[PDB]
């Protein structure tokens, strides 16, 4: 019934997001302090801290979603949910970055190489951490019920938040790994051996994000614009937040031991 069908999908989401987390861990530990002079290792690491947060908040919510909402619960309730949304958002950025600075790496290589500022990803992962504090700061204080609540600004302010990550995070990371993967066909693929590993690890990169990520992100706007029943809105919510939760969790693989080359 509905409630086996929420609890088999809430408990393979709390074993994945432990798995996710010893996964984040062990990439921060390994990557925390060295193999720093890579240009793509800022990224990840704040890319591992994100997903670390985003599966710690939202283990802590499917946790204590078996114990009663009334008092003493259901207010942190709502501020590990509003850190898992924060996260979910940092991290569907840094993916973004990641994908938009192997693109730049292979379309401009020599301004990668001699002319990238060698803090840029500093600053672009501080502005992404702030602009997504900044939203989420206002996503909460505008429909939360424990704050300024209210009906005609949670609306407006999740039409932003839905309508920026959708129409700008989805077009500019799949373009940018479209032209990654179309240039490496074209002018490296053409001459010397083809990158099989290159066309494989892209397209898996982009298929776990549309299939996974962008699931929790578009829940968010069909609850608006649509009226769905109220029985099945608990399965969509549990197939995000699996959805989410894989693709957490399988960051650290496609992003940090494909991405291994100092710890040879
Ligand atoms: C409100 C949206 C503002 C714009 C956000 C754009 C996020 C993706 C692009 C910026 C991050 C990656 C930039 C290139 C990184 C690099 O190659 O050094
Ligand atoms: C406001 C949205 C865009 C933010 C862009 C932040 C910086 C991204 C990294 C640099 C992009 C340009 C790279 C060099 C391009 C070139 O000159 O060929
Ligand atoms: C919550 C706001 C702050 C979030 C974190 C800010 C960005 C941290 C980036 C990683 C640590 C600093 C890395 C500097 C570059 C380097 O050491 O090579
Ligand atoms: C990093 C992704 C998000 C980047 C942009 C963050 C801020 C988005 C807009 C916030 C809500 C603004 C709503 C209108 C406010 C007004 O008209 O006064
Ligand atoms: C403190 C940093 C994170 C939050 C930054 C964004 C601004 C938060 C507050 C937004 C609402 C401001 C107006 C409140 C009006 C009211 O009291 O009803
Ligand atoms: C992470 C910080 C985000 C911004 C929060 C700014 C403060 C928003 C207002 C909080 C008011 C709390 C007390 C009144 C609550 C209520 O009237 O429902
Ligand atoms: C990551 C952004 C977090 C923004 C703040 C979220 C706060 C959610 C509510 C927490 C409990 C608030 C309790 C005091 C106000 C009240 O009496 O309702």
């Amino acid at each position: 019934t509905v409630h086996t069908a929420y609890l088999v999908l809430s408990s393979l989401a709390m074993f994945t997001c432990l798995c996710g987390m010893a996964g984040n861990s062990m990439v921060i530990w390994l990557l925390g302090f060295r193999m720093h002079r890579n240009p793509f290792c800022i990224y990840i690491l704040n890319l591992a801290a994100a997903d670390l947060l985003f599966l710690f908040s939202m283990a802590s919510t499917l946790s204590l979603e078996t114990q009663p909402l009334v008092n003493t619960t259901d207010k942190v309730h709502e501020l590990m949910k509003r850190l898992m949304y924060f996260a979910y958002t940092v991290g569907l950025s840094l993916l973004t970055a990641i994908s938009t600075q192997r693109c730049l790496s292979v379309l401009f290589p020599i301004w990668f190489k001699c002319h990238r500022p060698r803090h840029l990803s500093a600053w672009v992962c501080g502005l992404l951490w702030t602009l997504c504090l900044l939203m989420n700061g206002l996503t909460s204080s505008f429909c939360s019920k424990f704050l300024k609540f209210n009906e005609d600004r949670c609306f407006r302010v999740d039409m932003v938040q839905a309508a920026l990550i959708m129409g700008v995070l989805t077009p500019v990371m799949t373009l940018s790994s479209l032209t990654l993967f179309v240039w490496v066909r074209r002018s490296s693929q053409q001459w010397r051996r083809q990158p099989t590993r290159l066309f494989v690890v892209v397209l898996a990169s982009v298929l776990v994000f549309l299939i996974c990520s962008l699931p929790l992100s578009i829940y968010w706007f069909v609850l608006y614009w649509l009226s769905l029943p109220p029985e099945m809105q608990v399965l969509c919510f549990s197939l995000s937040r699996l959805s989410s939760s894989v693709s957490s969790s399988a960051n650290p693989v496609i992003y940090f031991l494909v991405g291994s080359r100092r710890s040879h």
